[PDB]
């Protein structure tokens, strides 16, 4: 069915269009349909000093197209036009295939330091030598996610020089479904004493890091002259600009802030709508955003000339989760979790990343047109 | 009053313990009494294809001391620990004298692009000796600012190299109050035909820059050893491996963005409850950590062995608002600048990075702790 027009419809109208897709149980539709809220006394449960709750917006992205599949995406946002831009974006992009999308891996990496290491290279030898042991450890410390067919993976170590030294151990573990920052914690303590015998040091944390780089997914997108504009040559022109604007924040910090600011307006919107830590996915986004030396862009346009196509592309770090308190307490959580139709963290994370390149280029096109 | 056994109360309890602290006007507290939420007649207006609106907790972080000045801080978030946290983080520095915080400066950047500049030398000689005049056309083009004391205060331009060579004009603005994206909009337009004038160029697009290096604040603490421990020497024990913890976040990227993540769980839980742009915040200070050349925490930790004292100190942009639609129309947001006594953006935002250095110790000490 037709979604044009939704956004001038009225909210009760939008309801009733979104009954007739037909997207939502009787149940959770009527749960939308009263707006029903996450009550104070599971509020209470979640966060602590609890003198009530906060309200912001719920919205819908429609025809986000995934790898051939299309979904409506809810947003969570306070900011004026994000959404509008967001959904006009993810119709032109349809219109043109919509994005393509992998994961490279999904793990989460945890790290212990240590230091008053006397022989760092003499330390993390044996430490690499016993890494199938301390991985049976960690394994064994947490035996939940190895019978759902997770687990701790692999280890390595890092000579980090500095005031003082540190000799980093990192573990790369399967959490499937969750975010995994208890597991990684109850792991890494188990590792801690081993760790400080084997390296006759002392373990300063243990800790999930943030800089998720065993969790990089890529979406990208391919876009036809004709439908950035009808008019002749205007296609071209947008296109061309739209590859500069994509230039000007390889170029300038100033400008890439702004970039992947613009990014996180649509993905931050939907990690609230999904229950998901949106300060560990900025953390992250935007350590990856400064690796090659410099503070970047996050995304990349540029003009394929003779098949007369924009091409978007954007890698990022997408630890994100289909399981914790908030998706199991929040009631519109999971109902953005059901609109979705249940993903799996991996799928989730393949439409947040879209989400962003959508937001990316409605912001560009808007910024470098007449 | 005394706060203490404010987290166990019951939420009756604490509304009733707040009352008695009579931080708030009959209104405001029978607002809250009822959990007046904004509707979603309201949200409509704030965003777009809105079917709903969405809840998250609202708290308390009380005992927070700025510059002599203590407040009741507002925060939203839906992660576990993160009030309790930033709640015993307070508690202690307030003991140990609280924050003292400055800012350095509170302007806006705004930045035009210009390509297809033939001679770059010479434009950038040029529109720097029109400075001026284009101050002057800034500021007729928005004549409400200057009314009200602020303007558009400087300008500089820049030949940044690459593919290809972009010269990048910056103004600097006074916005007051305002966050100043849709000021500095209005401002770069007016500015762009004269600008393409003297470049013999073409102008990309004009826009905010959310690296806002003209609005930085300082925070600091200084905690003696007899706060962190009553034990004997275990307070310089914590206090050591704190420093540690500073210094790991400078050597790892892997620590590091976990590191700012934290400092963030309390920023933008206020920056919510305060109807500030988050997405905005986080770009800005994530670019700035990655200012000399790598990665790196934005908060550091140092010990004075004669003084026996734990000094943090944290720089972050904070170009916030205490005006826009969301302050206007979520009547929490509302509520939360009356409870905090009406700060204006400068006085906010020194208890903001406050709030940020506060998360970050109890991150630290709860991670380098027994
Ligand atoms: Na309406
Ligand atoms: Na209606
Ligand atoms: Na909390
Ligand atoms: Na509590
Ligand atoms: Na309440
Ligand atoms: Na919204
Ligand atoms: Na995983
Ligand atoms: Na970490
Ligand atoms: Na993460
Ligand atoms: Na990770
Ligand atoms: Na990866
Ligand atoms: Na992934
Ligand atoms: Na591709
Ligand atoms: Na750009
Ligand atoms: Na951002
Ligand atoms: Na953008
Ligand atoms: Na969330
Ligand atoms: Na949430
Ligand atoms: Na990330
Ligand atoms: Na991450
Ligand atoms: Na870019
Ligand atoms: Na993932
Ligand atoms: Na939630
Ligand atoms: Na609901
Ligand atoms: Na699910
Ligand atoms: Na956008
Ligand atoms: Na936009
Ligand atoms: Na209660
Ligand atoms: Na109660
Ligand atoms: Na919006
Ligand atoms: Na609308
Ligand atoms: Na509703
Ligand atoms: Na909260
Ligand atoms: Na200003
Ligand atoms: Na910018
Ligand atoms: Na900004
Ligand atoms: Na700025
Ligand atoms: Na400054
Ligand atoms: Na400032
Ligand atoms: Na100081
Ligand atoms: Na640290
Ligand atoms: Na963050
Ligand atoms: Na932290
Ligand atoms: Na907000
Ligand atoms: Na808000
Ligand atoms: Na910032
Ligand atoms: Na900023
Ligand atoms: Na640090
Ligand atoms: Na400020
Ligand atoms: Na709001
Ligand atoms: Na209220
Ligand atoms: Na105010
Ligand atoms: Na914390
Ligand atoms: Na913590």
């Amino acid at each position: 069915i037709s979604w044009n027009g939704f956004s001038k419809k009225s909210y009760q109208e939008r309801l009733e269009l979104l009954k007739a897709q037909a997207l939502l149980s009787p149940e959770r539709q009527a749960s939308l349909e009263k707006d029903e809220q996450m009550s104070v006394t599971v509020a209470d449960q979640l966060s602590e000093n609890v003198v009530g709750t906060f309200s912001l917006p719920y919205s819908l992205v429609p025809e986000v197209l995934v790898n051939g599949q299309e979904y409506t995406v809810p947003y969570v946002t306070e900011e004026p036009s994000v959404v509008a831009a967001a959904s006009y974006a993810s119709k032109i992009i349809k219109r043109a295939g919509g994005f393509t999308t992998q994961v490279h891996q999904r793990q989460m990496i945890g790290q212990v330091a240590l230091y008053q290491v006397a022989n760092p290279k003499l330390a993390q030898e044996k430490i690499a030598s016993k890494k199938a042991e301390l991985l049976e450890l960690a394994n064994q410390a947490y035996p939940s996610i190895v019978k759902r067919g997770g687990g701790a993976r692999d280890l390595h170590v890092e000579q980090i020089k500095g005031e003082p030294d540190f000799l980093v151990v990192y573990i790369h573990v399967d959490t499937q479904e969750a975010m995994g920052a208890n597991m990684l914690n109850t792991m890494l303590e188990a590792l801690k004493p081993v760790l400080e015998e084997l390296s006759q040091g002392q373990s300063l944390m243990g800790i999930l890091s943030n800089y998720a780089t065993d969790s990089l997914v890529t979406a990208s997108c391919r876009i036809a002259f004709r439908y950035l504009s009808r008019q002749k040559d205007q296609g071209r022109e947008i296109a061309e600009k739209i590859a500069l604007a994509s230039q000007f924040a390889q170029a300038d910090p100033y400008r890439a802030a702004t970039h992947n600011k613009g990014i996180f307006n649509g993905i931050d919107a939907i990690l609230i709508a999904t229950g998901n830590d949106w300060r560990a996915i900025e953390a992250g986004a935007h350590a990856f955003a400064s690796r090659d030396g410099r503070y970047q862009g996050l995304s990349c346009w540029t003009l394929d000339l003779e098949r007369e196509e924009l091409v978007g592309e954007m890698t990022l770090p997408m630890p994100v989760a289909t399981k914790g308190s908030s998706i199991g307490l929040n009631p519109r959580v999971a109902l953005s979790h059901d609109l979705l139709g249940n993903p799996s963290a991996r799928e989730l994370a393949q439409i947040i990343v879209s989400i962003g390149l959508a937001q990316n280029f409605a912001a560009l096109k808007a910024l470098v047109s007449t």
